[PDB]
């Protein structure tokens, strides 16, 4: 089997993307985000404390393949600080035409205020390893490992687009997705992610640096986060630019032509438009605007996130060695 789901930003700023996802039977249709940074599928639920709900929810006792697991409870809080805790059923889960049987969902009693306040993200599906899923007492898979058996290939892609709808594929490669060919680099699962070591970077049309840097393909991180040193060469590329302790991050002005950012997979490049790392203005008007590429040393890990995957066709190989492909597009 396969499955193909179209991915669409949640704004005009690329901040995330839903995905649609059916549970249960009848389906009940939410917009999920799909995380390569965790391994939870939860979403809001008929159980969600009502003043935290603002979304569409899912209400297990609709579904007649609603299992409750017994004893089962989640809490899981992200890198930005959000977090979430509830019960767990199994159900039946479809992504893009692709259904698993017994698949955990994990329904919300409690949300925090950042996920109240965005009405069009219904919940997160969960895409790393399963080993960094929060249910106790006993850890459940992700949609993706309980997919595996069935897939076609035990794989699944991203195509995320700037300011466009994009698309998740389950079990197959779409050759006419890329240009040129894919390549495939090792992935370290001791932390749970999509852990790679890319070979190195350059800025604009300069010199490509050698310098490993770890990190994780993180499809649920809006920016890019990289070492200091990195970010501090690229931004010296661009005049206006500046750290601003106020503002969180460097800055500059919105009428600049930004250079490009390659970074390494292997042998091969992968080069991210100047346009895709303007962010945005910082409010609405602004002449003013928030870089796409950030410093990661208040995170502590490297991150690629959704400004340097958008900028590929990414290919999550979940075989036992699971690998990481990326190709231009
Ligand atoms: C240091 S990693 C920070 C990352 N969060 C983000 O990247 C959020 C995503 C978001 C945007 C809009 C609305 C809601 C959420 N964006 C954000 O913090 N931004 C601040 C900088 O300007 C750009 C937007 C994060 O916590 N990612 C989570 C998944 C994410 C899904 C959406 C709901 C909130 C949680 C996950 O990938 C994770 O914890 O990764 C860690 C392991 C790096």
């Amino acid at each position: 089997s396969t499955g193909s789901a179209t991915t669409t930003p949640i704004d005009s700023l690329d901040d995330a993307y839903i995905t649609p996802v059916q549970i249960g039977t009848p389906a009940q249709t939410l917009n999920l985000d799909f995380d390569t940074g965790s391994s939870d599928l939860w979403v809001f639920s008929s159980e969600t404390t009502a003043s935290e709900v603002x979304q569409t929810i899912y209400t297990p006792s609709k579904s007649t393949t609603a299992k409750l697991l017994s004893g089962a409870t989640w809490s899981i809080s992200y890198g930005d600080g959000s977090s979430s805790s509830g019960d767990v059923y199994t159900d039946t889960v479809s992504v893009g035409g692709l259904t698993v049987t017994g698949q955990a969902v994990e329904s919300a009693k409690k949300v925090s205020s950042s996920f109240t306040e965005d009405s069009t993200i219904d919940g997160l599906l969960g895409l790393a390893f399963s080993t960094l899923n929060t249910v106790s007492p006993t850890q459940q898979k992700t949609f993706f490992d309980n997919a595996k058996a069935s897939l076609d290939s035990p794989v699944f892609t991203a195509d995320l687009g700037y300011h466009a709808p994009g698309t998740y594929n389950f079990g197959f490669i779409d050759t006419t997705a890329y240009t040129g060919s894919i390549t495939y680099t090792a992935v370290s699962t001791k932390q749970g992610f999509w852990e790679w070591t890319s070979t190195g970077y350059a800025v604009g049309s300069g010199t490509f640096k050698s310098t490993s840097i770890d990190g994780i393909a993180d499809t649920g991180t809006t920016l890019l986060y990289l070492p200091a040193t990195v970010v501090s060469a690229y931004w010296a590329q661009v005049s206006g630019a500046k750290s601003s302790s106020s503002v969180g991050g460097y800055v500059f002005p919105c009428s600049a032509t930004l250079p490009s950012f390659t970074f390494g997979v292997g042998s091969a490049r992968i080069v991210i438009p100047g346009d895709y790392i303007d962010f945005g203005p910082i409010s609405t008007g602004s002449s003013s605007c928030f870089g796409g590429i950030q410093s990661s040393a208040g995170i502590g890990i490297n991150i690629f996130g959704d400004v340097a995957l958008k900028a590929a066709f990414v290919v999550f190989n979940g075989a036992t060695t699971p690998t990481l492909g990326f190709a231009s597009k």
